[PDB]
């Protein structure tokens, strides 16, 4: 997939250290959390084509994620790939999310929780994934 080289976010569960980078590990047990309205965004190593984004969410079978995905070349001005996402239940490993090509440094993911409570909770993100998981096309 493509490099991600830093992570940021609105916030996060320091508690329990669901930070940030937790969604760019590889580790499907380590997670980003936050609550209420939220934002994790993810760059690349240089600006780039991008054609999917695939997310395995914390708990997929039991909660939906709300969430909003953007994407900017300069990390201030932002343009949709899509507006009101869930993601799927049906998926115990995650999903794929694919869309027209765009070029992009930046992604930015702008969560509003689950159907289940305020947390925004994801255990993986990558960009450009080979990974075989179902494989949903947006906006
Ligand atoms: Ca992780």
């Amino acid at each position: 997939t493509a490099q991600i080289v830093a992570v940021t976010a609105s916030g996060y569960d320091s508690e329990k250290g669901h930070v940030p980078a937790n969604i760019a590990d590889g580790d499907v047990k380590t997670r980003w959390a936050a609550s209420g309205e939220s934002w994790v965004q993810l760059e690349l190593d240089k600006e780039q084509s991008i054609e999917n984004i695939l997310i395995v969410p914390f708990k997929p079978t039991e909660r939906k994620l709300k969430f909003s995905i953007f994407y900017s070349n300069d990390g201030k001005n932002w343009q949709p790939l899509a507006e009101g996402l869930e993601t799927s239940s049906a998926d115990k490993n995650g999903e794929k999310l694919t869309f027209t090509p765009v070029t992009a440094k930046y992604i930015k993911l702008d969560t509003f929780g689950t159907d289940v409570n305020n947390w925004s909770a994801i255990n993986e993100i990558a960009i450009n994934s080979a990974a075989a998981l179902p494989s949903r096309a947006i906006k």
